[PDB]
């Protein structure tokens, strides 16, 4: 099952991200389109704790959100290059 959210962002930045869930109802990947490109980040379990979730690996596009369930469209997002430059910066649906 995929859920797909819009966000507007500072300097006017927009991005759209679609969300895996499992049959458990977890969230298992965020993909967001870059410059045209669909970028899929894989949910980080070690990196994840209870108030924020990461996606993404170590030399890759990093997406960190709260917690998502089917409160999904209610959190704010922030997007990492691979720079480690913040190039989606307070981002809300
Ligand atoms: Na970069």
């Amino acid at each position: 099952a995929k859920k797909t959210v819009s966000y507007v962002c500072q300097q006017g930045k927009k991005v759209k991200v679609t969300y895996g869930f499992n049959k458990q109802g977890l969230t298992t990947y965020a993909s967001a389109v870059i410059n045209g490109k669909r970028v899929q980040m894989p949910v980080n379990l070690d990196k994840s704790d209870n108030v924020e979730t990461f996606y993404g690996k170590e030399g890759g596009y990093v997406l960190g959100t709260g917690v998502m369930d089917g409160s999904y469209r209610k959190q704010p997002i922030m997007i990492t290059a691979p720079d480690n430059q913040i190039v989606f910066k307070d981002c809300s649906p």
